[PDB]
């Protein structure tokens, strides 16, 4: 049966880590994958994850199977964080949430969901977008089409493309929107444009999907929703994917949510009937361990507010580094100017460097970072900026 | 979107545990999902467990990103666990793990995989069976066609019917044997039965897929692989997903694997890197903390001694029930003879019940069990081993 089978491509994320620690060389330096690092190189778990686990070790009586939706305060959780507090969408109960594994898990639901109980046939996804969003789609049956998004001369949102693209999707497709910190350009749309871009959708009936996954990391907690909840302010129906693996570094224990929005509470009920059906026949119930971690995390005023905390604390190392990133790279002797990386959000930087520079800068320099020019800058620490800066110099 | 779409109808299985709990009255007994409760009453974590978790809150370091195929130790561990020590799969290098979402995560990975890389078409699963198990191999396109197998009037294993059942089943197609324990007959294959179906399935030409989730609970962890270890012997391509939900009390972490075998691991790893692909695109990597907690434990002989004798006080003190069950059923009245109980492997037992007697069951005393049947010999204590027979002989 496997004799035909042809070996896969790897993913130009992920395929990184694999040639990375396959090579030797001490100072190699990986720019690749979206992890955070600290000052020192190192992504450590959260003091407040290490408390809110203690917390688990001496309080948890029973591993019994957690429900096709997961932890309920988990679910609270995440609708307050993503439509505040007061929301109406709270209060009419028109939200649903399901506890998944990570939000590769939450958007992948979503699919099944959409491409079962839905009439949708094509998703619309960003150019450039998360490599990933695609294969997840395309997996479940749905076609991608893409929209254009980056103006990479100006190095800024071509919205009027942007428009122009969307103006040939049909009412009743959807269309995936990233809450903050676009993967990877780091080009967000302003309240302005996120408002245009609802009013847009309302009239010519798309169906919003959001893709969170970095909630915390461009401007604040509350500030970072400003547009999903523009757009639940006037939609009937949305659907949105969140992660809660880069803002609580719980990378590797899967924790995400798919939150479903109806006109009403009945109606949604009857949706999610469907969406725990697609979950029931993908892994059954959800892993608690990095759920239970977050919901007491956010349940618990003190462990809350440490939480809160260490979120700024990376938040405002990864805009130290950018900063440092770029002077460097002036200092160093770099001819192009770079200083549209301090506009970005985000992880990520936009590097601006073709394929053939990427390639000698990983194969001479021992430098790696995403074929399309992608860089983490939160993988950047004072000690390693400088054989960066030369190494990217000596390849313009 | 969403104003048509239909509720779905609830599981048997979980739409259970739902009732239950928003059922009222104090002695209402819970004899549905398969879940494991000690003589209290209790389904209690493992205390092997605990100690590999307090392990994992001083030593973990991080929380970076797992790679696809999960933790190496965790995959080394389970083919030993499947395959034994010395086994000629592991020496010869044919066969590959991934660490999945639990057991359920593994068929649905399974069935991605062999629905996009392969020409499979139809999986033959038995009839009974877990009622899941037709809705995960439909949720990625394969159809599922059903064999005979359990004999209602002896209450033994109909071969004869399997056998002739399978005749209809072509070259190519997918045959889905249970381990151990089988769900929910409880009867097994002797190894006599098992040879005999390595050998007609060799000749036939069908792509054997071995459905563990209960090794141990029959006779031990050697002995219940068994089976699989006779068609290993011959079969040069073979799929395995298995479970550690209830072996290790780890049901809402969710720990399982899915093994790959292929006839060179040249042939094994292009097969492999597919099955990668179909993760991605589903939830990327797997959760840790479970897995952590299953190899820290398998890798350390302390732990490991203490998780085995866990293991077998389980298994007894389900034969102490089962046993406890039939005498009592006996004493209290019953008139049809429950002996064929004792005869029975794992958490279950197919009582015979009618799906009115099983209603009446519920709604008149608060005794829930499967429509089917099928009730959690694991679940029953000294304690409401009483009431529970006093309600079954009042509705025979
Ligand atoms: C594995 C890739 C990690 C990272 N992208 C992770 C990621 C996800 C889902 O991640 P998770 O399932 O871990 O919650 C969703 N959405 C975006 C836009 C992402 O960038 C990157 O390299 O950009
Ligand atoms: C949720 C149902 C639990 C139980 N069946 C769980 C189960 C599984 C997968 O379980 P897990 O994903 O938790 O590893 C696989 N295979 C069988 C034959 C099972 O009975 C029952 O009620 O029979």
């Amino acid at each position: 049966m496997f004799e035909n089978i042809t070996a896969a491509p790897a993913d130009p994320i992920l395929g990184l880590a694999d040639l990375f620690r396959a090579d030797e060389r001490p100072g190699k330096i990986n720019l690749g994958i979206g992890v955070y690092k600290d000052e020192t190189g190192k992504t450590p778990v959260l003091t407040s994850v290490k408390k809110a686990e203690q917390y688990l070790l001496e309080n948890e009586t029973t591993k019994n199977y957690l429900g096709i939706d997961g932890i309920p305060e988990f679910g609270r959780c995440t609708q307050e964080l993503l439509f505040g507090k007061g929301s109406a969408l709270i209060n009419d109960k028109r939200a649903r949430t399901a506890q998944t594994p990570g939000g590769t898990g939450a958007l992948r639901v979503a699919a099944d969901f959409l491409a079962k109980n839905t009439s949708v046939k094509r998703v619309w996804v960003s150019n450039p977008s998360w490599p990933n969003h695609k294969s997840v789609f395309n997996s479940a049956g749905l076609e991608v089409r893409e929209y254009a998004y980056y103006d990479a001369e100006n190095h800024t949102l071509d919205f009027d493309a942007l428009i122009n693209s969307l103006n040939e999707a049909q009412a009743g497709d959807v269309v995936l929107f990233h809450g903050c910190c676009h993967n990877p350009t780091g080009i967000d749309p302003t309240l302005e444009q996120w408002q245009t871009l609802a009013q847009l959708s309302v009239e010519k009936g798309w169906l919003p999907l959001f893709d969170f996954a970095y909630q915390g990391f461009a401007r604040g907690l509350e500030e970072d929703a400003e547009g999903l909840r523009a757009f639940a302010a006037m939609h009937k129906e949305l659907i949105v994917a969140s992660s809660y693996s880069k803002n609580f570094g719980l990378y590797n224990e899967r924790v995400g949510a798919c939150t479903l929005v109806a006109a009403d509470s009945e109606t949604v009920d009857r949706a999610f009937s469907q969406m725990k059906a697609a979950i029931r026949a993908n892994y059954s119930n959800p892993p608690a361990h990095g759920a239970s971690v977050v919901a007491t995390i956010l349940s618990n005023d003190a462990l809350r507010a440490i939480w809160e905390q260490e979120l700024t604390d990376m938040r405002q190392r990864i805009q130290r580094m950018r900063q440092l990133f770029v002077n460097t790279l002036q200092e160093k002797g770099a001819n192009r100017d770079f200083s549209f990386i301090i506009k970005q959000n985000g992880m990520f930087s936009f590097s601006g460097l073709t394929k053939e520079q990427v390639l000698r800068l990983r194969e001479e320099f021992g430098v790696y970072a995403v074929a399309s020019g992608r860089v983490n800058v939160a993988g950047m620490t004072p000690d390693n900026m400088a054989p960066l800066c030369e190494a990217i110099v000596a390849v313009l």
